């Protein structure tokens, strides 16, 4: 693919319809811990041990332990110079009747920190909540979010599971309800809610210009997005550290940290 800065810089100054589908990448780029490939280990764990529904059913305390530790560290990450110029370009562009919409596969918000205001999170957030019971879907950024989890989540290596019985674990608070809450972030081997990839694929089909960032384009179905729009013909710009499996579907490729790419591509 086109390492060309101009040549996209010329679709990107006609574009009216602009997706930017966003990766781990761009969270690491803000020290956040993404428990996948070089993003780090929780315990003795990655992501994928412990995003999973058996996880849940097995050591729902376990799983709790894991998130709340990335909602705490949270409050000490800011969005860096690629969500900044992201959220910059949306909002200039909005002025002069352009769209800009991030779809992110991420669940840390620091989109929506940097001002961002469309944007698809299609993975759920730290920072929403699930009731198993009665499925009504809260904002929830309680620190801690239960008592019973304060001081927990500690992610050394060799650290005990708090073990917290079920009934201390985070629970509804919906009038006569009080069942058991979940995070509501969407885990290996479950589906991506229908509503949310029926508005991805509204953007997907109407866009001009795609920019996909700081994704490994190894998860699914979030990999297919960007291959897909290229091949309705429309060009696609993969601003990432290295080349991925879909690299070669897509028009342009701009290696490097997308905090020192964006700033000058979305200008
Ligand atoms: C990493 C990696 C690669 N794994 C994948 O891509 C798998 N994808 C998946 O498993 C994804 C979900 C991925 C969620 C990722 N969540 C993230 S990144 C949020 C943050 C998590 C955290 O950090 O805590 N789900 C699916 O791909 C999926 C698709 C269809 C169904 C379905 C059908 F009927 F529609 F076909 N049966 N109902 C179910 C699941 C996968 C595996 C095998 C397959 O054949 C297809 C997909
Ligand atoms: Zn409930």
């Amino acid at each position: 693919p086109s390492s060309s800065m101009a040549d996209f810089r010329k679709f990107f100054a006609k574009a009216k319809h602009i997706v930017i589908i966003s990766g781990a990448g761009v969270s690491a780029e803000s020290g956040v811990p993404t428990f996948r490939g070089a993003g780090g280990y929780w315990r003795k764990w990655q992501a994928q041990d412990l995003a999973t529904p058996l996880a849940f059913a097995h050591n729902p305390s376990r799983v709790w332990e894991f998130y709340h530790y990335r909602r705490e560290v949270m409050g000490s990450k800011e969005p860096n110079a690629g969500h900044r110029a992201i959220a910059e370009c949306e909002t200039r562009l909005g002025k002069q009747g352009r769209r800009v919409v991030v779809i992110t596969q991420n669940i840390d918000e620091l989109h929506r920190k940097a001002g961002t205001k469309n944007l698809l999170e299609i993975h759920g957030s730290l920072f929403k909540t699930r009731c198993t019971s009665c499925g009504v879907v809260a904002e929830n950024y309680k620190s801690p979010i239960c008592p019973a989890l304060s001081g927990k989540g500690a992610p050394e290596p060799g650290t005990q599971d708090a073990s917290i019985p079920v009934e201390k674990l985070p629970r509804c608070e919906e009038a006569g309800c009080g069942g058991l809450l979940r995070p509501h972030v969407v885990w290996f081997g479950e589906n991506l809610d229908p509503a949310i990839l029926e508005e991805v694929d509204r953007e997907l089909a109407h866009c001009d210009l795609c920019l996909v960032v700081g994704t490994s384009s190894v998860v699914y179905p979030a990999a297919m997005f960007a291959p897909q729009v290229a091949a309705r013909g429309v060009p696609v710009a993969e601003f990432n550290t290295e080349t991925t499996p879909a690299t070669n579907r897509f028009r342009f490729h701009f290696q490097g940290p997308c905090g020192t790419t964006l700033p000058e591509a979305l200008a």
